[PDB]
């Protein structure tokens, strides 16, 4: 599988490394994307950050 990061490139493959592609923004005020990579489990927002994972391919 492969998603899109925000730092040093465009997409990334996480076939054996992980299985899903999640995002991590912060809502403390100005919604803002902070991290988007590949994980085998989506944790769970909390009070200042939410996360959006996907397992379809490119949907991230």
């Amino acid at each position: 599988l492969k998603c899109n990061k925000l730092v040093p490139l465009f997409y990334k493959t996480c076939p054996a490394g992980k299985n899903l592609c999640y995002k991590m923004f912060m809502v403390a005020t100005p919604k803002v994307p902070v991290k988007r990579g590949c994980i085998d489990v989506c944790p769970k927002s909390s009070l200042l950050v939410k996360y959006v994972c996907c397992n379809t391919d490119r949907c991230n």
